């Protein structure tokens, strides 16, 4: 699977019927059929810089790992009794500054969307168990819209050119990832699923209402990585956004 | 104005610029069948004075090495040339592929990028500006780049595009000898020709390097991760700036060896 025109979203159902599921992700957040919910609580997050491990091109995409054998960087509150466990964050990014973002609100596409991605340790003992449960992953989505140079994101932009190519690997060490959320955490929920195959239903979405600044240059880095290994021609990582799915009568809550 | 898009590109060059269909247009391709050996010529000397180098700066279709040219620091004599000629710039080309990104050929086969190392006759004339239109104005090295091995010599270069990444930015650029980016042996071919791009000017005194030297796949898409636009416009990568072989009409290329 990937992104291309035979291996990508619209392709995906072949391999991967759930695609075509009830609880799929991304959706369009439509803000005049959002129901306010007076029992969500604030998001808290709490990570340790020190959790922050290493630093992975996996292909279509990047990902930043975590130290996940304990609860020294969890996500609370929201729509949650449980304490869920920090494991990674990754970004989506389109082939312009057009598009990009996953979720889409009232129709409009922002330029990239960060994943910050937790695990339910309260219930399940490791990622493996709890990525196939229905309250297994709690996911923070942050809309990304160009503009000013986001000085957040420098760390991560500053460590790519060590993973340029399919495979590669480095530390990434001594980071917080709540630096990157937006200084209002008002947000959005709504059951769904991960975004790329496997597309397991098991995901409770947290989509900020407040948007992140990237810059133009800063997205292009993102498409600079190669999708290829060392060695071969090199193949850009022009885009992995999946198109909005159907909402299928689910409900989006509002926090405000 | 002129690029290397389907609109703007090569095959439209000499609407603005009619010398493209001249009679000593670069690049060529070299047939080694009938190069000409030529005993007048000496071997090549360069004499890079390293704290010359000045500014590394996008120029919107590549990036651009300048070198303070105000003396005779840094110079090139021997070949064909009777005068000394000065350094002032290198720069690159390479295309969409790693399958074809030079500008010379040799017996038809395209390498995957192009070295150009630039010299104004500073013997004949007082500025680059009045030597730049001139016959025996220019004096050009290319060097042949075959994808393969990373190339060490290129790092200082390539660690710097990420402080130009989009058209028009300038960085400095010091204590840097370009000769180092040159191969071990300079046999070379020479011919007079032309600039590969706008204004194309017939100028050129061109030393083809018989020797290749490396650059790897993933150092080619640092130099097509460079930007064409201005910032904060959409990101445009710079895919290519390699100008096709144009006719050799009636030239000889000369070889040293
Ligand atoms: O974009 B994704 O497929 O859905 C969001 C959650 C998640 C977590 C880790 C890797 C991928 C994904
Ligand atoms: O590729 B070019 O147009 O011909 C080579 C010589 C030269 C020198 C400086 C800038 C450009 C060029
Ligand atoms: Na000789
Ligand atoms: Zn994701
Ligand atoms: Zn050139």
């Amino acid at each position: 699977w990937g992104y291309d025109d035979k291996n990508g979203p619209e392709q995906w159902s072949k391999l991967y019927p759930i695609a075509n599921g009830n609880n799929q992700s991304p959706v369009d957040i439509k803000t005049s059929e959002t129901k306010h919910d007076t029992s969500l609580k604030p998001i808290s997050v709490s990570y340790n810089p020190a959790t922050a491990k290493e630093i992975i091109n996996v292909g279509h995409s990047f990902h930043v790992n975590f130290e996940d054998n304990d609860n020294r960087s969890v996500l609370k509150g929201g729509p949650f009794s449980d304490s869920y466990r920090l494991f990674q964050f990754h970004f989506h990014w389109g082939s312009t500054n057009e598009h990009g973002s996953e979720h889409t609100v009232d129709g409009v596409k922002y330029s990239a969307e960060l994943h910050v991605a937790h695990w339910n340790s309260a219930k399940y003992s490791s990622l493996a168990e709890a990525a196939s449960k229905a309250d297994g992953l709690a996911v923070i989505g942050v809309l990304m819209k160009v503009g000013e140079a986001n000085p957040k994101l420098q760390k991560v932009l500053d460590a790519l050119q060590a993973i340029k190519t399919k495979g590669k690997r480095a530390p990434f060490t001594n980071f917080d990832p709540s630096t990157l959320l937006p200084s209002s955490l008002d947000f959005w929920t709504y059951p769904g699923s991960l975004t790329h195959p496997p597309l397991y239903e098991s995901v409770t979405w947290i989509i900020c209402k407040e948007s992140i600044s990237v810059s133009s240059e800063q997205l292009a880095q993102f498409r600079s990585l190669l999708s290829n290994v060392e060695g071969d021609n090199a193949v850009p990582m022009q885009h992995n956004n999946r198109p909005t799915q159907p909402l299928k009568g689910r409900t989006v809550r509002a926090s405000f």
